[PDB]
């Protein structure tokens, strides 16, 4: 079983703004996650194959993963700051759906979470 092709990360013809939120959403928010001894399993859309799960996508049918938040960002493919702090919330959400809890990922995942809802509740004002 295959991997699906990763979310796209730009639209050509969608509208671009940059906002006081999106700006903190890719230099505080995506950034501090990133460069955190934890961000390495969240880089990338997950490899089921090369990772050696191969019931990945028949459990998770919204894939997300920060490398492609990041790009998201960079390329303005966000209009709104919820756009973005979804697809977050849908990253944990997919690790804490597929993966057990004695398995080192889980508590990662807790860790960056606490970290992005810390971040998240200084989103400054609109
Ligand atoms: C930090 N340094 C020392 C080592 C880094 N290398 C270890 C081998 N590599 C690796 N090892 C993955 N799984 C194996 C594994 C072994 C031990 C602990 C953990 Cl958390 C994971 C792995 C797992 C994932 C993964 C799995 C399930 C899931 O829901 N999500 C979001 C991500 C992604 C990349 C992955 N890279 C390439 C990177």
């Amino acid at each position: 079983s295959m991997n699906p092709p990763p979310p796209e990360t730009s639209n050509p013809n969608k509208p671009k703004r940059q906002t006081n939120q999106l700006q903190y959403l890719l230099r505080v928010v995506l950034k501090t996650l990133w460069k955190h001894q934890f961000a390495w399993p969240f880089q990338q859309p997950v490899d089921a194959v090369k990772l050696n799960l191969p019931d990945y996508y028949k459990i998770i049918k919204t894939p997300m993963d920060m490398g492609t938040i990041k790009k998201r960002l960079e390329n303005n493919y966000y209009w709104n700051a919820q756009e973005c702090i979804q697809d977050f919330n849908t990253m944990f959400t997919n690790c804490y759906i597929y993966n057990k809890p004695g398995d080192d990922i889980v508590l990662m995942a807790e860790a960056l979470e606490k970290l992005f809802l810390q971040k998240i509740n200084e989103l400054p004002t609109e």
